[PDB]
């Protein structure tokens, strides 16, 4: 046990100098919960496997503090002086501190970060989002309703032309948003430049035919940084402003890719695809961090949007509690975790305008105009994975909002009447939800929705 | 179940067009192993939760193939046409395919990659290492023995000057190698530029006093790529060539940072620190991929070295089996995984010179000069975590080689007589091992080793 | 100072009258505040107090004399946040405002950096 | 009296986060030495002539501390968290904190900095 990291009940951890975190910890045979907590606090801040002999009073003043313990639920509260984190809003460094070596410690059998708190003084040091769902809505000229999008399937194997065709068919069917599948890139059979050019041409045709703008999120994840920047610059040169978003495989490409795109292209929607996060977040893995934590850090890094899950309605792991908590972490000015209440404002909570905005948000009013110096911009939850027209309404009911992007892959492209019909089916299912008519009743005179009922049941 | 992805016994999977992988898979109750295998192969190549209606004959020719099943051990062999992977040797794209969304599938309760195979035709497409341990040996003018290094502790909180002092004390005590702790960067109290200048001055003093060269591995993990490049360029401007290495938090910063440093500074040792890998690799996490896999991909990306574990001797989770297998994956020309035999050569196995080199390696001879067009350069295992002078000999005995870097934090800086004494103690423990004298007997007239024995027992 | 001596020296160039023209207030004194505490606010908190003072009818805000580029109150962010706060006040009231920035620095190049920014 | 700046005997002043200073202080008639010390510590760090209502817990953690008093010799030992000083090694900013407004307070009759750590 390293007692130098144990200060149970210390009231100074709430003074704005500390980022707080809750771990579910369980050490090997012989270690108590507080012992495991002291060792984790040591390995996630200033120490190592034994008391550090070269420590100075200063470095000891920057120690992480285990300040609360719950033995029954194997919970531990640790406080991190965020001064120890790399400056310049380095988020990968935060994850290195709190989600780094502690996951490999042989003496820790369970190590799951369940919640984290960012004090306003800490929020000051980080980017936060810059282009929001509201900006995309402005470009698309669609208000209030969810943004309806698709993932082009198959995940890999189409040529650039076939890919642009599926884009055209989806948009032309009333769809608003198309994203690359996360691994689609510069494969020889699907040249990336030609993919961009064909997407542009297809978008021009849809805009001509319908008078409506559309949006495509391009995957720019690459081998190195030079290639990603090359792809992004090409897209900028080929697509009209607001008509394109930048998708990054955040987990496998890394937080640095996210922050770099956020800072280099602040006026472009940054689409944080989280392929691989399961190893961190899945309930079955006792070591890692949960999806709410991932989402809060993705907002901290500045992602315009991140996938937050379908609350168990689709095919990816999750329940209404965690996934809806994630969507609220992304959207709300005041969001509640399992253990910390978060206000996404760099201003003291006592401010009258802030409390007013919080009250107005509880009443349904927008806080986005509250002041660039006063809020962390909202981030967009992206709802994907096993969705089809039959499930969108259930999701809307579960999350309690319509401020999000849904993306459907096989839920659109496997529709018996084709992609265009699949997009029409999702729009008709949304109308069914909006008019409070059952999908069976509404589909009586909607052929596309009726076929979606046939295939997806 | 998606039958289009099951081709058990397909003899075309060994023809060099496919990267092979073994998963330990467990689906939810009601799903058979081949069912879970079909769904995993679908979500990791061309498909989704249901057969894709927009699929083409071409794209179906690029499907992943489940070609072998082991019901008893819940094992599944999948073949991925590496043509579907992003070009330019993109490793993050591979990891998105095979270790991405499949980790979030609600219907899969266990999904652990246990081994992977690279055919020569695939190896051609990737960087592999460029700066090796042999290059560092040349610079340090130390042959045969392990490279002895330290991690400066405390993990955070020292000023740039105090940090340089500990560097000086370790080097002056006979240590060869000093690395940043993984989160140390540009904290306000430890300015990065001043830290670099002080390291150069300390190194100059050691070289003056000893006539010996030294190496310091700097952490360049940053918020964005421009800051990392700024740090790298500064270090190049302040340190003599060969005297510095670049450390990157591969997991939290991302594979793109790794590949970018490899390609932009190929003549500098790339130190892949794997802070955070545990959530993927720990035995307790049923979802992820193992350490041998992580290491093989780190060699694919071109890391000069990666942490491979202490075989259970230290404090990080691991056994002799997996950790020694990882070190051999990093070092050898012919390395054995749990399920695949890997030859790190882009040349046909039948080649006489290649088989000769494999035999000569079995006899203890170096293959590094075999030809730049026919080998993937060797990668260096880095041995860290809870190590102290008492354990180094046991590690050398377990791994069966000396081509590695050991790094010790508290094993040096918590030594009762200080850092310089700790470095001398590790050197004396190595001398004890080399002469087949027990540490107990050797410490009789070696004061530093004697105090290390008393403190670390 | 005799008149022949005064010729050799600068004298002021920007006066209170120039600021009056910008502020569009005549006769009455210019009412301003020093953001307090003297040190310890983040750039956001600092801009919040600037907004609150201007919105209440104040014309002029000045840095406290030691406020600068402390790590917890980034100078560049402080400037941007003050700009946005002033923008909001101007939209809500239709009145212009003034902020006096402390450019006192360690050396001359840093002061010029701050001023140009 | 601004009591928030009085923490006599605080042992955390020796942890390296603070620059230390000794003043010879004498306030006007009616103010004790610890009174003059409270006002000087306030005006040389985070406060003013009265408690700052807009202060945050963060900002109060950066308060200067009068941690020692010598009544007989009119001496006061104050600790300044050097994190409040402008970065880039700004020395004029230190002198602005500790040798600035405190020299103009009407209520301080003697205010002499004698040593610093
Ligand atoms: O590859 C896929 O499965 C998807 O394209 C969905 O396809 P379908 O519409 O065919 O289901 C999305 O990337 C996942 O939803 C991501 O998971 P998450 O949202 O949890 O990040
Ligand atoms: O932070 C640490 O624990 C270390 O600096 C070791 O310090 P000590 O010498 O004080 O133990 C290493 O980074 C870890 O060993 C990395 O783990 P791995 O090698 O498994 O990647
Ligand atoms: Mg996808
Ligand atoms: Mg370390
Ligand atoms: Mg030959
Ligand atoms: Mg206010
Ligand atoms: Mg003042």
């Amino acid at each position: 046990m390293q007692k130098e990291y144990i200060q149970i009940g210390n009231p100074n951890v709430f003074n704005g100098q500390y980022m707080l975190a809750v771990f579910r910890l369980q050490g090997e045979e012989g270690m108590t919960l507080v012992d495991t907590a002291s060792e984790v606090a040591a390995e996630s801040s200033t120490g190592s496997f034994v008391k550090i002999g070269t420590a100075t009073a200063f470095s000891e003043s920057l120690d992480a503090l285990v300040y609360r313990i719950d033995e029954k639920n194997n919970l531990v509260w640790i406080a991190y002086p965020w001064r120890i984190f790399d400056r310049g809003g380095n988020v990968q460094n935060i994850m290195t501190f709190i989600a780094g070596n502690v996951f490999g410690m042989a003496s820790v059998k369970v190590c799951k970060i369940l919640d984290v708190y960012f004090p306003p003084q800490m929020l000051v040091q980080y980017d936060g989002p810059e282009y929001t769902i509201d900006d995309m809505r402005k470009y698309l000229n669609i208000q209030e309703r969810p943004i309806f999008g698709s993932i082009i399937k198959p995940k890999i194997g189409l040529t650039s032309s076939e890919y642009a065709e599926l884009c055209y068919d989806f948009w032309s069917g009333g769809g608003d948003f198309v994203k690359n599948d996360e691994p689609q890139a510069d494969q020889d059979f699907c040249p990336y430049d030609k993919m961009v050019q064909d997407v542009r041409h297809a978008m021009d045709r849809v805009e001509q035919e319908t008078g409506k703008t559309k949006v495509h999120s391009f995957n720019i994840s690459s081998s190195d940084y030079d290639t990603m920047i090359k792809k992004a610059d090409y897209i900028q040169s080929m697509m009209k402003p607001g008509s394109y978003a930048f998708l990054v495989d955040g987990i496998t490409a890394g937080w640095m890719a996210i922050q770099t795109i956020r800072r280099k292209y602040p006026n472009v929607f940054l689409h944080f695809h989280r392929a691989g996060h399961g190893a961190f977040t899945r309930d079955e893995n006792p070591i890692g961090y949960t999806v709410p934590v991932l989402t809060k850090f993705a907002r901290l890094a500045g992602a315009s949007g991140i996938h937050t899950g379908t609350a168990g309605i689709g095919k990816m792991a999750g329940s209404p509690k965690e996934d809806v908590m994630a969507a609220r972490h992304a959207l709300k000015l005041y969001s509640e975790g399992d253990y910390f209440k978060q206000i996404w404002s760099e201003i003291p909570e006592k401010d009258a305008d802030l409390q007013l905005a919080i009250q107005k948000e509880a009443e349904g009013e927008d806080y986005s105009n509250l002041g660039y110096w006063r809020i962390t911009k909202k981030m967009c939850p992206i709802i994907s994975g096993g969705l089809n027209p039959l499930l969108i309404g259930k999701f809307i009911d579960t999350v309690g909002t319509q401020d999000f992007i849904t993306t459907m892959g096989a839920g659109v492209h496997s529709h018996p009447m084709g992609t265009k019909a699949g997009a029409t089916a999702v729009l008709q299912a949304y109308e069914a939800w909006k008019q409070k008519i059952s999908l069976e009743d509404y589909a009586k005179d909607k052929e596309e929705l009726r076929a979606a009922i046939q295939f997806y049941d």
